[PDB]
């Protein structure tokens, strides 16, 4: 069956890396941003925040929510183009598709192409792949990856074939050798650039840039519309174009390399500018690779296209002590750059950074050691972009962000330009817990990469992720039943793992001390009375107990290391345990445990879940096609599990507030019921379910981590894998 619901983010901002922003050349405040596992937004010039247009990807079809390429229609800014997949090794099992569209992205229709497109590979930085003819714009381009060369549609993106003249499909990898499969892919042909002058409107354009991933022959062009291609005479060897930008205003073509394919590397590099009428090269570097002081290559190439002799590259990469920014008002003859040593460690800035609307992005410390700053300026900025319809905006991505200036002249007269947040809507976070305990804060995530937050208002961006101690990803997070200010997480750092505790509800939270060999945070289950703590970190060869909250660690015989552990939510000596197909149960306060289910639970499954309010009743959600799945429930403190024949798979399940006169929470899965995937809820112990997502908001591979609302009926709060956090409430 079919409820109406509200489907919005849990209020967050940004939190993940946005690889290319994209200006439409002939409508102001016509703006996208793609990013690399969240999909694609635009912009609302009236709201003021982004718009995401790809929450109809699904289950099956996950990986189109890594975007490699966007390219917008200056001749008809209606028409919008995506190039989609998320891997091109076997972590994604589908081919891409380039995406149409013809009302800026509300719907699109897909072409699926014969290879794979790696929106969360490396090189996805390097862009844009895709580019439509500024004249003739039903022709459009994509360079592929893989070895597949050079691609084209000539009927606005409805079939694509391979450009067979264009040879060259490049050969650079990150590694070769890479065990992993993962760093050792061709990265391919990198982005495609017009010459808009060599046509008229209604007819082909003539003269094409191409840029390779092969640092003997990064740059080629065609001169007769893409019949023909040769390599450009002249060029420098020895890098990798990560951009090329074409201004016919001065018949200029500049190009920013590196010597790796980004994103999150990059040690020397150069920038160069090719003359279109004489043929001639210029290194037009603000810091030439035959300099030794340049520790990265150039990306974040961008011409101010009201004025463009000016125009603008960035570090690719600074990590430290932050970015670089390089700006120059003659064509690249010579550039200043956004801060300056002084004596060492101290620095002048033309920048302030004004984070109040998303205060977090100081990371938990406003002061760390100079020469850092905090916020810092930017890493992984491959995405600088000054407005072609206003010199004085401009926004780039980070690992984490879009910072966006207006008053970016303000540079040029010797002032410091004013950058602030601006990602309001723009949700990307990868959640890997939740919890909604039943008073307090409504609800407290545990995030990739930013941490995780007590979120006190789901309207309000939170004011710091967790500190003392601060993982990058909080892995785990539990409260106690009884006592819910009472809890704990665990996670990464730099160092490993470790755990944190707090018995005011993360009002302070403490650092205790870890078990033997922690590489990563795993998982945790926290007793009803917070009484005991046992912890499967990563890395460790055992699961462990500890009686004093944090302080010593006991190994746990029994039980396979990173084993999911969860307690029961009423009495504090009952703990549970899955792995590989058995489920554990101590009856000790975690001292020990045995198995109790060998047979007939699937091996693949992970999530299990006891239900607040009821000794011994768990549901268990996994499984597989090429096995068995569903949803099974113990009401017998792990003893024997029943299989629920209403469902036919499941993967995550958890609870909320009954119905009104129900006699048993609510029942959120994440799963198929008769022959439709989505998100359901059964007020009825599971005899029936209705579905309480619709096939526009799917968040393609989202459900690790869920969780019901004690205190409200019909709430989800629902985890995602680039979508940020949402909750869903019914209508
Ligand atoms: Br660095
Ligand atoms: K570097």
């Amino acid at each position: 069956p079919s409820e109406n619901y509200t489907w919005k983010n849990v209020r967050i901002d940004g939190g993940g890396f946005v690889p290319g922003i994209i200006f439409n050349q002939k409508e102001a405040d016509l703006i996208y941003a793609r990013t690399d596992i969240g999909g694609a937004y635009r912009w609302n010039s009236a709201t003021s925040s982004w718009i995401p247009l790809l929450d109809w990807v699904g289950w099956d079809n996950w990986g189109w929510n890594g975007v490699m390429s966007l390219a917008t229609d200056a001749a008809d800014p209606n028409r919008v183009y995506a190039a989609v997949g998320m891997y091109t090794n076997t972590w994604d099992p589908n081919n891409g598709a380039i995406l149409r569209s013809t009302d800026r992205g509300n719907t699109w229709q897909a072409t699926p192409l014969p290879f794979k497109v790696g929106g969360n590979m490396p090189g996805r930085g390097m862009g844009e792949r895709l580019a439509i003819d500024p004249n003739r714009n039903s022709i459009i381009y994509y360079g592929a990856e893989g070895g597949n060369g050079l691609w084209r549609s000539t009927d606005y993106g409805a079939t694509w074939a391979k450009v067979s003249s264009f040879t060259n499909g490049g050969n650079y990898a990150q590694d070769p050798n890479d065990p992993n499969d993962y760093l050792n892919k061709i990265q391919g042909v990198v982005w495609v650039t017009f010459d808009p002058a060599s046509g008229s409107a209604g007819n082909t354009s003539q003269v094409i840039y191409v840029g390779v991933a092969d640092t003997q022959n990064a740059i080629y062009r065609s001169t007769d519309g893409g019949t023909t291609w040769s390599r450009l005479a002249g060029q420098p060897t020895g890098f990798l174009p990560h951009k090329g930008v074409y201004d016919a205003v001065n018949g200029v073509l500049y190009i920013a390399y590196s010597d790796t394919g980004g994103p999150y590397d990059g040690a020397k590099g150069d920038v160069w500018k090719f003359t279109a009428s004489s043929g001639t090269w210029t290194n037009i570097s603000p810091i030439p690779s035959s300099s030794s002081d340049l520790y990265f290559g150039y990306s974040g190439l961008t011409i101010d296209r009201k004025n463009p002799n000016t125009l603008m590259v960035a570090s690719q990469i600074a990590w430290w002590p932050d970015a670089v920014f390089f700006r120059s008002t003659n064509g690249g003859a010579s550039w200043t750059r956004i801060w300056d040593w002084t004596s060492y460690p101290s620095r002048s800035f033309r920048y302030t950074m004004d984070i109040t609307e998303v205060p977090w992005l100081n990371f938990g410390n406003s002061n760390p050691v100079a020469p850092e700053v905090s916020p810092k300026l930017g890493w992984m900025n491959e995405s600088v972009e000054i407005d072609p319809h206003n010199s004085n905006r401009l926004m780039y991505g980070t690992g984490a962000t879009i910072y966006a200036t207006e008053n970016l002249t303000s540079w040029d007269s010797g002032g410091q330009i004013l950058l602030k947040p601006m990602v309001k809507g723009l949700e990307e976070t990868a959640v890997l817990d939740v919890v909604s305990p039943p008073v307090g804060a409504p609800v407290y995530s545990a995030l990739g990469d930013i941490g995780g937050f007590r979120h006190d208002d789901l309207t309000k961006v939170p004011t710091s992720m967790y500190t003392t101690p601060n993982f990058s990803s909080t892995t785990s997070i539990d409260f106690a039943e009884l006592q819910p200010a009472t809890m704990v997480r665990v996670g990464n750092l730099d160092s490993g793992g470790g755990i944190g505790v707090t018995t005011n509800a993360g009002g302070s939270w403490w650092q205790g001390q870890n078990p033997p060999g922690v590489t990563s945070g795993g998982n945790v289950a926290l007793a009803a009375d917070g009484g005991a703590i046992v912890w499967a970190p990563g890395g460790s060869t055992n699961v462990y107990l500890s009686t004093t909250f944090g302080s010593t660690w006991t190994a746990i015989s029994a039980l396979p290391a990173g084993a999911v552990i969860e307690a029961d939510r009423v009495n504090p000596n009952k703990f549970y345990a899955l792995a590989n197909g058995t489920f554990y149960v101590s009856t000790n306060k975690g001292a020990s445990f045995s198995a109790t289910v060998t047979a007939g639970i699937p091996a693949a499954a992970r999530k299990f879940k006891a239900v607040y309010g009821r000794e011994g009743d768990i549901w268990l959600a996994g499984g597989s096609s090429t096995t068995t799945y569903g949803l099974w429930r113990s009401t017998n403190s792990g003893a024997s599990f029943t299989k629920l024949a209403s469902v036919q798979e499941a993967d995550n399940v958890t609870f909320g507030k009954a119905a009104t006169g129900a006699t048993y929470p609510a029942i959120y899965i994440i799963g198929k019921v008769d022959n439709v995937r989505g998100v359901f809820r059964s007020t009825n112990e599971g005899a029936s379910w209705v579905r309480i997502n619709d096939d526009q908001r799917q968040y393609g591979n989202f459900g690790e981590a869920i969780s019901g609302d004690p205190r409200i009926y019909g709430r989800l709060y629902l985890g995602t894998n680039g979508r940020g956090l949402l909750y869903g409430d019914s209508a």
